[PDB]
Parts: structure tokens; C-alpha cells; sequence
């Protein structure tokens, strides 16, 4: 049994960032620190923290600025270390609540493009990476021409509108998406330029700035994923420094595979993944 309890922080320019805390009933193995993806939040998460609690994990799980729970202009952010230094700050949090356990980072999409930019630059604060479809090459969907003015718009106008996402990309299943059309904490517009720009920035210096993840990392991805190519994380793997790299893909899968019909298959090589590892 595994049970939520619900604190906060102050993040980056004092705004109120709430999280999950899940905790099992056996001896806690390790700790999971997770980063949902855009638009959505960590209460989308239940099944995958309850499942890793099933394995003695504890997961955190930050609800990002202008996102569920948390403050802040909804989808708002001028650049992408807040959403980094809101992730450290809750990687803290779980290493002082947690001392001595290992700690294991995990992130979907844009999560997973956070996860990533912050594990680059703190590679000795965690011990294990699991991504799901990081968004960690978001140039390959615009042109050059589009990359330089979603950079730019992004710092004067970071709430302007610019992007429509296929909602219908995320699963296979028609009812995690209908659950996801009428979900009054998802965001159901359009993506802004300031995370469009943070992730274009995360996206272009992907390949330079990969070699410094040294600790074990787990990519997983749909091969039918609309939203995020497959070849994003093909290009991902080849570039980490990590000699533990490994991506598994999942045939026929969409975007969410946290979400699909196989989720159960997906989070159990994720559970086997972890073990090895602890
Ligand atoms: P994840 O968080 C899954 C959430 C969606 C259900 O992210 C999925 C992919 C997000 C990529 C967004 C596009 C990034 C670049 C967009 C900027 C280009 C538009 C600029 C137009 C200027 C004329």
C-alpha cells in the first residue's frame, strides 16, 4: 500500500510549488523524483507512483510552475532554469528526507527534456535517469526559421500562443484521452513560446551537452509517437556519456506510454531496469 501526501515549496521567484509525496508501506528501496510533461501534472501520475511504490520506491512528484496544483500564469516560464531549479530544489528535498537511499530521476516530454537538462548539469546528484519520450529535440519538428523566431518570441512575448499539439497523439486508448480532454487542471491550448523556446534550447544543445550524463540511463518511447519522434531519443542514446544507456521501444506504442494499454509491460521493464541497477 502505497500512500499520497501533498506539500509544497517555494520555487524559483517565490512561487508556490506543490508536490506528491507517495510512500509504501515496506522498507523504502530508493527514491523516484518525476517531471510531468506540458500542460499536464504529477496527479496524472498515480498508477506509475503506485506501481513503483509497489517496489518499495518512494516517487516525488512536482506539479511545474504554471501547472496543476502549483503557482504561477498557467504554461508560463522565461527560460528553463525554473523549471530546473524547481526540479533540484525537490531532488533536495527527497536526499535530506531520504538520506543514503539512491536517488532516481524521472521525466515524460518536456519532464523528460528537464530531467535531462538538469541531470547534464548536476550528473553526481542522482544515480539513475528513466526518461519517457524526453523532448530533448524539439528543432527536428520546425523549420530553422521557426526555431529562430520561437527563440526570440519567447523572450518578449513567453504567454503568446504558437503552437498546436494532435491531443489525440498521447495514447492509443480513446478514453486516457477523453480523461485528458476534460481534465479542468490539463492545459487545453496551445503550447507558448517561453516553453517553446526552452525547449528549442534544450533540443539544439542536446548533442553537445549529452556527454556529460554519466549515470545509468533508461529511455523509453513509443515507435508511433506523433508528438515526439522516435528518432529523438535514437539520437539521445547515441550521445550520452553514459556507457549504462539503453532505449527501449515500444512497437506501435503512442506518445504516453505510461498511459497505454501496455503501460503494465512498460512499467515493469522499468521496475526490472531499476533492480539491476539498486
Ligand atoms: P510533452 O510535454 C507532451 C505534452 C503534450 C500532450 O511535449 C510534447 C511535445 C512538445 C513540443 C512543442 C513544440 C516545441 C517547439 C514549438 C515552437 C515553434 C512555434 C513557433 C512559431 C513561430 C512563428
Amino acid at each position: 500500500t502505497t500512500t499520497r501526501t501533498e506539500r509544497n515549496f517555494a520555487g524559483i521567484g517565490d512561487v508556490r510549488i506543490v508536490y506528491d509525496v507517495w510512500t509504501p508501506d515496506t522498507a523504502p528501496q530508493a527514491v523516484v523524483v518525476l517531471a510531468h510533461g506540458l500542460g499536464e501534472h504529477a496527479r496524472r501520475y498515480d498508477h506509475v507512483a503506485q506501481r513503483l511504490g509497489a517496489a518499495g520506491l518512494v516517487t516525488y512528484a512536482l506539479d511545474h510552475r504554471g501547472h496543476g496544483r502549483s503557482g504561477g500564469a498557467r504554461v508560463l516560464v522565461r527560460d528553463i532554469s525554473e523549471y530546473t531549479a524547481d526540479f533540484d530544489t525537490l531532488v533536495g528535498i527527497a536526499t535530506r528526507e531520504y538520506p543514503g537511499c539512491k536517488r532516481i530521476v524521472l521525466g515524460h516530454s518536456m519532464g523528460g527534456g528537464i530531467v535531462f537538462a538538469y541531470g547534464v548539469e548536476r550528473p553526481d546528484n542522482y544515480d539513475l535517469m528513466v526518461l519517457s519520450a524526453p523532448a530533448v529535440a524539439a528543432q527536428d519538428l520546425v523549420s530553422p526559421v521557426v526555431a529562430v523566431a520561437a527563440k526570440l518570441l519567447g523572450v518578449v512575448v513567453p504567454g503568446l500562443p504558437v503552437q498546436e499539439l494532435d491531443f489525440t497523439a498521447i495514447s492509443r486508448d480513446p478514453e486516457v484521452v477523453q480523461a485528458y480532454n476534460t481534465d479542468p487542471l490539463v492545459h487545453h491550448g496551445r503550447v507558448p513560446a517561453g516553453i517553446g523556446r526552452a525547449l528549442l534550447q534544450v533540443g539544439e544543445t542536446m548533442p553537445r551537452r549529452a556527454p556529460a550524463l554519466t549515470a545509468p540511463l533508461l529511455v523509453l518511447h513509443g515507435t508511433d509517437d506523433r508528438l515526439i519522434p522516435i528518432e529523438g531519443s535514437r539520437r539521445l542514446v547515441e550521445c550520452v556519456g553514459s556507457a549504462d544507456v539503453q532505449l527501449k521501444e515500444y512497437p506501435g506504442l503512442y506518445h504516453e506510454v505510461f498511459n497505454e494499454p501496455e503501460r503494465n509491460q512498460v512499467l515493469d521493464d522499468v521496475v526490472a531496469w531499476l533492480t539491476e541497477r539498486l
